[PDB]
């Protein structure tokens, strides 16, 4: 199953819900997630140039799809087929953003 | 401000989410929503054949945008620019449903 991330538009996009899958992939609990920027899932082998792509389409309100390496919360990383799309209405304001992440990383 | 709609993809659409608009433009609080199918926002004078090309969208998962006629939680009419979309996976599954409701009243 694929996590879903929502974010609000503006001010370093806070997340402010995430589905079940989201956790059963992070091993974060919602608790623990609400009122971040979604970074906290970085590490030291994230590649920046991912990182730096996102930031550019995000601060754009463009959507994107990158496959970042990422990290549950206890540590062990993982890799994350991610895409992002801004969620508009019908004046074009961006209203928040939506990510889905899916496990690609052949954990076993 | 635009009202947002966060659902489950499945078993009758669920709401999960909303935003802050959406209690703003329809007056109910989230705890009266979450856990509903969000047809509850329709009412006596709510335009059927609108309803049906939602509910065939919405099975298709194919995005739509609707004007349809909607009730505020003290049952005052308000015109809804609506519009549907499906969150999709890299390999197409649908993991949620976002709508986005604009009082053009
Ligand atoms: C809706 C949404 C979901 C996101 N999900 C992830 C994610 O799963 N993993 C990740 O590494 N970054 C994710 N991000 C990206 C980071 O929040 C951030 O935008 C990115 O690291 C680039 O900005 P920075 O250089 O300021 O950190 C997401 C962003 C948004 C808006
Ligand atoms: C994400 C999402 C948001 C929706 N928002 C509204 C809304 O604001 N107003 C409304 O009348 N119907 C809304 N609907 C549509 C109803 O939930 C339902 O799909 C529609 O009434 C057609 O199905 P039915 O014939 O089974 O009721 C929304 C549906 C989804 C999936």
């Amino acid at each position: 199953a694929s996590g879903m991330i929502v974010t609000d538009a503006g001010a370093d996009q806070p997340i402010v819900f995430v589905n079940r899958a989201f956790s059963t992939i992070t091993g974060y609990a919602p608790n623990e997630v609400l009122g971040r920027n979604a970074r906290f899932l970085q590490g030291p082998q994230t590649d920046a140039a991912t990182v730096a792509r996102l930031r550019e389409a995000i601060a754009a309100a463009r959507p994107i799809q990158e496959r970042i390496l990422n990290y549950r919360k206890d540590g062990q990383p993982f890799w994350n087929q991610l895409s992002i799309s801004p969620v508009r209405d019908e004046t074009g304001n961006v209203v928040a953003f939506v990510g889905v992440e899916t496990d690609v990383t052949a954990h076993h």
